[PDB]
């Protein structure tokens, strides 16, 4: 039909706006801590932990796919990034200090996304 051709425009447009938005995000990850999903050969018992592991690169093929219908999804996978490595890692750890700032940084773009997309009406 029309309206799916028309739907898929919106979510096609959605999933060039998040792209934009997770270059951004990625780049106040200069150190790369995030990039890729945690090694379960240099950190075995990472699953006895963290339900729900995430990373950028797992977030690019997810996006890649279109596979987040609106900014509330892929923001809930940022936040993974972030909550799961301030407890992991102790308050005093390169780690833990770099999921802050990668926190505080990016509030900045979410909040701008928000305003996009409400305003362009993406979802
Ligand atoms: O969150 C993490 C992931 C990781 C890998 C590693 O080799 C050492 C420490 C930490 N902390």
């Amino acid at each position: 039909s029309m309206e799916q051709v028309a739907m898929e425009l919106r979510l096609t447009e959605l999933t060039r706006l998040l792209r934009s938005v997770l270059d951004q995000l990625q780049d106040k990850d200069p150190a790369r801590i995030f990039a890729q999903p945690v090694s379960l050969k240099e950190v075995p018992d990472y699953l006895d932990h963290i339900k729900h592991p995430m990373d950028f690169a797992t977030m690019r093929k997810r996006l890649e796919a279109q596979g987040y219908k609106n900014l509330h999804e892929f923001e809930e996978d940022f936040d993974l990034i972030i909550d799961n490595c301030m407890k992991y890692n102790a308050r005093d750890t390169v780690f833990y200090r770099a999921a802050v700032r990668l926190r505080d940084q990016g509030g900045v773009v979410l909040r701008q996304a928000r305003r996009e997309v409400d305003s362009i009406g993406l979802e």
